[PDB]
């Protein structure tokens, strides 16, 4: 079941990807940049759960799905760039916040990792500062980001808004199910934690880039 | 006989990377990113099969040469840059589409390594998706790259389209010769292979150059 | 007493990303990217030195103890530095990116060469370990060639402070090779103690000690 789930996942993340790519073409004021980042995203998730798929991106030490963690070390800093670039959509870029949200969102997939390899306290130390990474990238997408999108007037705000919204609701959840999971606790059960990164991850990477760039395309007229 | 064959290409390399040093230094016209990227593959690529001579890039499991995948990881998208900065030589630059290269690339090459570590089906499905990525990259390459390389006039366009085919002659070798040996159906000897693997990337990475900043210096006035 | 130095460095680590932040909400006429760089160089190295406090950076390997949680930290860390210096060099003119990724480039090569030549053994270490000191002669030549002529073109006052940082940075990295040399990756001359002191204090200089020189002269400029 759960390599068939991955097949499925992969299948999705490709029909999304198309999607994006299918957009791309008729672009609608869109900077191509932001088409590029939309396809990248499910494209190497894809590929990372496709080796799931295929029994190799995983070993036993209770079961790791490294290959989780090559795909959202990629994934999830392209997700941060797609969402300051909406801030930043009619107005002048701040490459800086850019790149600060960038090297928080590794350190936070690093520690994830690092976390996952370790055993007692170690484990707890490595994780708490992954989630504090994720509380400083969630200060600057409420703060400073927010405040960039504000300066480019009430429709781009209002649409930066939703997406912060959404990505931020989806992303708690992860560190989340981490923790109850085998990787943490061990309160949920492997096959559980399996379908919550199987579903989360389809909303975190094809719904976002469908919510954000539909928002985006929408401000051309 | 492998180990002599691969301080041979690092040599050259090291040869390669002063050539585009000198010509660095009196430029004509092309600017020092094309130079910097002239060196650095070559460079890379040297140290990468030094680790092999020395013994070190290359382990059983059949031998895979994971130096070579080290090597062409970062060496491969410099060419694409090389390659997508030569289209743009004299106008605006599309970094977009230089990055999708870079992107599709750097996809290729780990298919590649996995596929060398997967066995049977598993390892086809993965060449296929580095087969794929190459299609892609030759797609951009003539199409809306070449269609770049027109805007930027007849003498920069016949330049930038002999440097395509050169690339692209080269780099269908690659993955023709991976299947072929030892990694794919083993109907080549792995010092066959190991010959092939020396001599397509001395073309590659000091004759594309060579071949790139010769076309590129030639349009300098004065 | 190795994982107790470990957990202080990662607290000053701490510390100086603590000031440069602060320092960024007051930032007189330096850009944002200056003070990203200063707070990401301690924050990353602090992590890697966490890990070797917590016993998990460092193997055994040939009998001796490769921390290789310290190439982790330099491989980004030290890149970051040569940024930071040539950003100092380019302050109020145009930017030269071709030469500042240059210097990154030789820099990641400089630290690859360290990790292989840990892993290796007899002449193969020293190959490795040279072409490592070629990289960091170049580096050195560009700091005080090509970099300091892009300082001087940008006046007497940032070409001053350049100089300064350039000969501050030059300093200590010279001191990492020969400790590394002299220690159990090399001719094991000096005591693995003795190096640990060496790659905790040296790093401290490098990360924090630079990073305050650097940003307080380039603040120093600003007028108000
Ligand atoms: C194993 C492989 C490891 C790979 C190692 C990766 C190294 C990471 C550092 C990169 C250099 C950073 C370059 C900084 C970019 C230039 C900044 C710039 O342009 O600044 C503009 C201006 O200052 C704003 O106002
Ligand atoms: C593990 C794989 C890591 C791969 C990293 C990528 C390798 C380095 C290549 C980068 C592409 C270079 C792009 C240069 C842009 C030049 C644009 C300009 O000159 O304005
Ligand atoms: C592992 C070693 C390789 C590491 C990366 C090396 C980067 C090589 C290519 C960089 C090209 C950057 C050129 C930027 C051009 C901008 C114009 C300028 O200001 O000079
Ligand atoms: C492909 C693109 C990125 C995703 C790939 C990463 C996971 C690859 C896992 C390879 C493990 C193979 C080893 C084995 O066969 O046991
Ligand atoms: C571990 C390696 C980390 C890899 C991270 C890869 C993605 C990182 C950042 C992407 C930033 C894209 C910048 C967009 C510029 C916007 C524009 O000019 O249109
Ligand atoms: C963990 C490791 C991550 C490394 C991240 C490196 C960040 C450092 C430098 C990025 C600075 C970008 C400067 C852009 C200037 C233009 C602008 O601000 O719009
Ligand atoms: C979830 C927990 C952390 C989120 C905190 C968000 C705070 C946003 C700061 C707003 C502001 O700076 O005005
Ligand atoms: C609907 C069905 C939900 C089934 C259970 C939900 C998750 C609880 C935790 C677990 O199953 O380990
Ligand atoms: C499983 C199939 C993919 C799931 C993706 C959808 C996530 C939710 C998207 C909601 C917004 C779409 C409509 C719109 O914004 O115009
Ligand atoms: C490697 C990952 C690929 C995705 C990276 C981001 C795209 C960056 C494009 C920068 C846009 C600059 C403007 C332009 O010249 O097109
Ligand atoms: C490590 C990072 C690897 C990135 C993920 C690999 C797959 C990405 C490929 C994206 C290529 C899509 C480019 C299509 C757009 C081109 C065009 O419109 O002209
Ligand atoms: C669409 C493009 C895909 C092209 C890829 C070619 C796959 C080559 C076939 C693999 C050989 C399998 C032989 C065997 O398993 O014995
Ligand atoms: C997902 C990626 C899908 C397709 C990438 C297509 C690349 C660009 C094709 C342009 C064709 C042309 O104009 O000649
Ligand atoms: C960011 C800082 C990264 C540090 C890497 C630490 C790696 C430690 C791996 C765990 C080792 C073990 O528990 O056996
Ligand atoms: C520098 C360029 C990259 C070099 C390739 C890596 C070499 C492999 C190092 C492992 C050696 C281990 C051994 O000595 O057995
Ligand atoms: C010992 C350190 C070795 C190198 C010293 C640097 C020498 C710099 C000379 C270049 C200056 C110039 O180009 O005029
Ligand atoms: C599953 C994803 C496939 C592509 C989604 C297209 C939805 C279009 C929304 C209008
Ligand atoms: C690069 C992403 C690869 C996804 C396509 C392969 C998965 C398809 C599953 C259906 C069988
Ligand atoms: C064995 C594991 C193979 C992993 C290959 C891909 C990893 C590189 C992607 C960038 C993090
Ligand atoms: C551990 C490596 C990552 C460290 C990144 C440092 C993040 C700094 C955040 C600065 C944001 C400035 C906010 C402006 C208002
Ligand atoms: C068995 C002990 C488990 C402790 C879990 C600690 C994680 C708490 C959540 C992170 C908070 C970080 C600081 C804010
Ligand atoms: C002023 C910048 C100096 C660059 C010289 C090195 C470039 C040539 C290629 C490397 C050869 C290494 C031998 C030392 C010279
Ligand atoms: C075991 C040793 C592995 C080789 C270390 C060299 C890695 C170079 C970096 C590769 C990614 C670009
Ligand atoms: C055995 C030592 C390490 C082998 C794996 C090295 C990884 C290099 C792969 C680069 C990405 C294609
Ligand atoms: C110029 C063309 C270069 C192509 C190289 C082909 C290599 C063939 C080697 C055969 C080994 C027996
Ligand atoms: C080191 C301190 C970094 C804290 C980042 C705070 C986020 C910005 C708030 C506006
Ligand atoms: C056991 C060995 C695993 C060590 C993992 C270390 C975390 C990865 C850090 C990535 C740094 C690359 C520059
Ligand atoms: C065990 C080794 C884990 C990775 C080592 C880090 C390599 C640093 C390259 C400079
Ligand atoms: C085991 C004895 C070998 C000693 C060689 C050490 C010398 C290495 C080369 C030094 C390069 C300049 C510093
Ligand atoms: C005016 C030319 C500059 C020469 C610089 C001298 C070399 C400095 C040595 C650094 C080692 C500390
Ligand atoms: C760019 C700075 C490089 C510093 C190199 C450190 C020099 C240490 C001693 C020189 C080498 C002597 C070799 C002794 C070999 C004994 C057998
Ligand atoms: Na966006
Ligand atoms: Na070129
Ligand atoms: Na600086």
């Amino acid at each position: 079941m759960i390599s068939i789930l991955h097949y499925g996942y992969s299948f999705i993340m490709l029909l999304g990807a198309l999607y994006f790519y299918l957009l791309s073409k008729d672009p609608k004021g869109v900077p191509a940049s932001e088409y590029l980042i939309a396809m990248v995203i499910p494209l190497w998730s894809g590929a990372a759960y496709l080796s799931i798929a295929l029994g190799q991106g995983l070993f036993q030490y209770t079961t790791i799905y490294y290959a989780r963690y090559i795909d959202w070390v990629i994934s999830t800093p392209l997700l941060l760039a797609a969402l300051a670039l909406t801030a930043m959509f009619g107005g002048k870029k701040n490459l800086t916040l850019l790149f600060s949200l960038v090297a928080l969102d590794v350190f936070m997939i690093i520690t994830g990792f690092v976390a996952d390899l370790s055993i007692g306290t170690t484990k707890y130390i490595w994780y708490s500062l992954g989630v504090i990474a994720l509380i400083i990238i969630l200060v600057i997408t409420f703060g400073p980001l927010r405040r960039i999108a504000l300066s480019n007037g009430t429709r781009l705000a209002r649409h930066y808004t939703r997406v912060a919204i959404y990505l931020s609701a989806l992303w708690v959840c992860y560190p989340t199910a981490w923790l109850l999971g085998p990787s943490g606790l061990g309160l949920a059960q492997e096959l559980t934690e399996v379908l919550v990164f199987i579903i989360l991850p389809i909303f975190s990477k094809v719904g976002f880039s469908i919510v954000d760039l539909h928002g985006l395309r929408k401000l051309h007229q």
